[PDB]
């Protein structure tokens, strides 16, 4: 990553072998969870996209999520291409050149030439924009891994209530929605697919009311 | 997060992956206690928000109590830019904005903008007033996740004596009972629900018992 | 802890997550030993009463024995404010006010007052004060969960003398006494209680022999 | 690994003892996997040639493909001595020699020489091509280690078709071949060998579809 | 212990946690070894008298051999104190007083004194004095653990004479010798408590043979 | 051990648990192999001769090579003080002792000594030639801990090829060969030891036949 030495120039710090262990380690024993891509995100804080090259490339296993992670690398190195022209010719000193789909993607780059275009005088977000476009994948990876759908979630005759808003929210971290109608979403399937009597309670109580003050109701 | 260097000038550094793999741990092994506030209010000193959400999202399971958390976040903020009204209306040079309720958690804040305000003369504790918002919506979480009331506890005629105290605190330290109703009933409800020979030897020894008495004369 | 060292004093370091986990580690796993007061003389050493809380609260389990320990330091609070009284009236001008008793244990204190309290000239170790009393407190801890007393320790025909006598010695440093009883007390209840061999061989080796002797004696 | 940083450039640094340990230990729990490669270059980013001597001869176990790393190693060495011939005669005084065939392997060389012709100006990338040689030498090793090949890969009756792809994509990706190739291989292969309820799922959704819509088609 | 900065004056270090935590650690997990006592003078390179009593005290169990090695320092610390005369009087800038055998055993002395007394021109080696009396108690603890005494081994019919060379270095490596007679036994013992047909061997090859050359003729 | 800063300075560094700590855990995990030598080379570079020893003394078991080592280096001190004799008498003023057979190991020199010998300026590299001797030590232990000769190995009537031949060059490498004689006896025995129908197709193949194409026929 990029780190800034104590009354010291910018300078590019080697990668951290402990935290592609911790990374390997994590996406095997937690298999897919949806805070899997949270923690890319937390572990890949300010990286090179030859970095985040290398952690994708390092999992061990789940070549099918590769691949469409690297298909939509593609498909949004085209979108990149198609909408940005690109121009050539002589460079001039302090300003770099136009990066391609196939730069900010990083496979037919170099690190000097990424380490110039991160540091820069407007600096040029790649790894921002390649970091974006991999938690969009791994959003959407985890999407595909969701066994049951955001609709298709009921609580049982013995399920807590505890236990069932756990999934609920489990899942609707999980669905394919925007934050507008996941609003509306976790507003009334949790008390659309509820248990009958906790129905009737939050009826009485009001719809309006917050997630607590219905599960301690719920809970008596 | 943030550290002190020997020269007096302080920079801005990543999350250690260390630490939210601690984290993580603590959560999986011990799931709720009234224990894990002091661990997360130690174990998250001076850090930005932004690693604050991080670590609030890269948990996996007990959704239920991650939402009570996030209503708490939102419920706070509204009520500051409520308290707060924006007075001043444009900004003077060389001064960043305010700090408003989305922008005090993180949400539509880059982390240069919380370095910025973090960094600023005075500096302004948007991260030590986001702790303390987490902390309340720590102690409302195990104060919920409570099994039952602080009345139901009765020692059984073959239940030990210290398994029994030691719950009877727990419970007492998990309830929201203020600091003075706790020494008040402390004295009380310690001595009105405990095994009968035992209740009778620590009520003929008077009104003066301590903990280590108490102790040593119910194992008897 | 406080970090004493060249120029750039002025520098507070909340406490490091390892020990912090090597501490939870420690008490989790071996519940209470009598080696544990050590341990916390040597992890806690120099730090302020903001850690040693922090490092108060983060124990898992054994809430009578944390109710005990509190007890105990507030009740030495109270001795230590009977005995160093404040004076009424306007303070001085630079000079720092006297701890009370309850800012000791930084239940109504702050981080920055104890800071100075520790960087004055001359300083006020009220740290170590607060560490006397968690040991004392420790000491009372591991005396009441003392499971058999001193007294009821008979070794059996077939239990060797080694695990006997280290058994005896570990109840006996479980339990604090005075130094000028502890010499003799162990040479009338050790050589009383073993083996009718080994007693018959001590009975020949003589009462005032040294204990290597004593061990090389009977072994195998 | 040689560390180009602030003023004081002339600074060599051992091999870490966490970065070796990981090395050793994660090579052995991994056995030979494509994978090894990008974990290998991120490891040695940027390293000595004596330090990839040593990885190289830290890992305990399976002689035969160290063999065959060795002697490709030695072949391209030969090769480049024979592309890059060396010139005759004496050396310019203040000219540091061009690395030779053997050099870059640092079977006949000091750590001096290599560190002299890597902080020279201009440097010489000779790490960046020992590097290449491994990665080369892995190559071949993980390609000679393929178990079944790609066309004896058929989908049973109840294994699932995500666990099939995911095995097919491994075994493609642990071949090496021309992507013009493998763009119509794959398509020529996956849809041929996968359940008869998804042959005809994917005959009636088409050839020239997506793969996310044929892992979302016949799911469950 | 004592550590040196970067161009700076001699400053003292606090006590390593996570070294305690591996010498609590080996004791338990590799039993009570011989190589445990080079551990001790590893781990405690240049250590106080302070850290040296807390890493003592903080080993659970082992009680006898804790109270044995009190019993040798209090011995030394008697034999020191009548060997040496103890003078009182004004402390001079500059000098230090006359150290008792309390003060070398640090149960009655302080941090300031043990620094000032290991600060001085010339420096009084307190810790080494203690360090060498802490590893000489260790020497006779290991001595009497010794199960099998070093003329009680003798080589098996059906034992191979690695195993039994072996067994007998690691017996030679704990009996009580001093370091000239230590090579008599190794050279006389050792072939004269093995197997008849390797006795002959080495008879025949001449007794001045050393282990390698003795031992691949007793292979063979 | 010792490490370089960025000023240009170096200081003396204690020895660190974590690596003696994989130092003992690598020689119990792995045994006895051809990888421990390198191991052990890049694990201990750069430190001092006092932690080598500690190192070979804080190993648990195989006290057999433990000796072995040790009269290795008695005869390498045997040798070095023989043909470097003691020609001058006196000491210059500022110049330290010459290292003789006895101070080159660190037995009868301290710590300081050490530190000021490779402080020096030109340097004495003491610590590279403990080294050495120390790895010319650990190749006459691998050498004499090989199960079998070179010319035994003998493939058998249904044993794979690769197990076979990862013996083979497991039994090479620990052999004292010189490269010449590995290299012509790589070729010979490696196909007059094989199975014969794979011999027999190697021997068809031609006399040319490198390791990927022996590889390749020996398993059809």
């Amino acid at each position: 990553p990029i780190v800034q030495n104590i009354q010291g120039q910018m300078v590019h710090q080697a990668i951290s072998p402990r935290t592609l262990n911790a990374w390997v380690k994590v996406v095997e024993e937690k298999a897919f969870s949806p805070e899997v891509i949270p923690m890319f995100s937390a572990l890949s804080e300010g990286a090179t996209p030859q970095d985040l090259n290398t952690m994708l490339n390092t999992v061990g296993g789940h070549q099918a999520a590769m691949q469409m992670l690297k298909e939509t690398i593609n498909e949004e190195a085209a979108e990149w291409d198609r909408v940005h022209p690109v121009h050539a010719g002589p460079i001039e000193p302090g300003q770099m050149r136009e990066p391609r789909g196939s730069d900010i993607a990083g496979t037919t780059s170099t690190l000097q030439e990424q380490i110039g275009w991160m540091t820069n005088n407007p600096p040029i977000p790649v790894g921002e924009i390649y970091k974006r476009w991999i938690i969009l994948g791994l959003n959407k990876i985890v999407r595909m891994y969701s066994p049951t759908s955001i609709l298709d979630i009921r609580q049982g005759p013995k399920e807590p209530f505890r236990d069932y808003v756990d999934r609920f929210y489990k899942t609707l971290r999980a669905e394919q929605a925007s934050q507008e109608v996941k609003n509306w979403m976790t507003e009334t399937l949790l008390v659309q697919n509820a248990n009958p009597d906790c129905k009737t309670i939050l009826k009485a109580l009001g719809p309006a009311a917050t997630l607590e003050e219905m599960m301690t109701a719920c809970q008596g």
